[PDB]
């Protein structure tokens, strides 16, 4: 099955950017919710239960139709709150190939910040902001709930390989910034962690 | 313009189910938000700017194509929020005509308030969940986001004239309730204002 993952840190690691407090709440209920009712959906189905999530997310298109919605919503969600872990940690600096082919894109860097705080922004409801890479071409999109571009166009509206994103569901910044997104999108600037970042782009490049 | 509207009760008169804190945060700050976003947007339209919010939702259709998405969201929202006050109450009771009619449209209360729990449950990110009177039989349906189904069926996946409504956005049970939306859900039967209920089903429109 499914399992919460530990992460790279203790809770407190992101202060004085994103409080502690939300990021146990956040791991041990949110993301355990996620793990818990995802696996509720696999128990029936051995031959898909075994896959690693951010496998089983691009091939929810060869599950019954009775399970599609709810592992979308609960495998996205496992998916994307452990990518989410991961591509957090102070201290980081956008260096390298990464940030020359996020200047390529998008120009600079700090159009590229634009475009993202722009997309992360204006995702109105519950969803994500993403810098992904489309081939050769890095993007800024988003996606509604728990897709993930992983799932492709058809079901996400978005596609691509994630390098990193923001999680803007109300929970992952209510108890700091209550409804300020704008300020918690600023917050992120200081944790998106870049090393971790790099390392998938060196992987997909 | 749109104005926040003042509330018709203080913001810990729906304590101890509902807390009085995210009641304070929720109007003053969510709602807000809503009016100033929605006026914003409205600026340039002096056809639609002074119509009631109500009205506005109705003929999302009739908008400059530019201007349907932020209208949608905001004044959803403000529409939505003003009439989630009015419906709430302490010192109510289902009863009278509309206890009837719930009877003979759900077979009893019960099934009523369960077929709302569940639809209240499963509206997955953020949205509302609504008793309606859809072609004078009542039903449940639940929206997404700040949709309403004042919009009708196409834009909102909902119709009918709404009743009385839960918001289910996290903002809304986060401080009190974390992750635990079935917990608020209970709790909304004892603030859920029959007598607004009773008052809109009466005139039906
Ligand atoms: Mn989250
Ligand atoms: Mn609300």
């Amino acid at each position: 099955s499914y399992t919460l993952p530990s992460l790279p840190y203790a809770y407190d690691a992101l202060e004085p950017h994103f409080d502690k407090q939300t990021m146990e709440i956040h791991h041990t209920k949110h993301h355990q919710t996620y793990v818990n009712n995802a696996n509720a959906a696999l128990e029936s189905l051995p031959e898909f239960a075994n896959l690693p999530v951010e496998e089983l997310i691009t091939k929810l298109d060869q599950l019954p139709a009775d399970k599609k919605t709810v592992l979308r919503n609960n495998a996205g969600g496992h998916a994307n709150h452990s990518l989410f872990w991961k591509g957090l940690k102070k201290g980081t600096t956008l260096q390298g190939d990464l940030k020359a082919a996020i200047e390529r894109d998008f120009g600079s860097v700090d159009n590229f910040k634009a475009e993202f705080e722009k997309a992360a922004a204006s995702r109105f409801g519950s969803g994500w902001a993403w810098l992904v890479l489309k081939g050769d071409k890095l993007a800024v999109v988003s996606t509604a709930n728990q897709d993930s571009p992983l799932m492709g166009e058809a079901i996400s509206g978005a596609s691509g390989f994630p390098i990193m994103g923001l999680d803007v569901w109300e929970h992952a910044y209510f108890l700091k910034f209550q409804n300020r997104r704008p300020d918690y999108i600023k917050e992120f600037w200081n944790v998106v962690n870049w090393d971790e970042a790099a390392a998938r782009f060196a992987a997909k490049k």
